[PDB]
């Protein structure tokens, strides 16, 4: 969870 | 992998 | 740590 909400938050601002 | 591939399209993106 | 680093350093540059 930790990391795959912030990869999610990266994906939202660039994808 | 799953976590791997999507900072890995990141990457690509950004840097 | 290796998917940890490398999601800090792409937040560094996005976030």
């Amino acid at each position: 969870e930790e990391l795959r909400r912030r990869i999610e938050e990266l994906e939202r601002r660039i994808r």
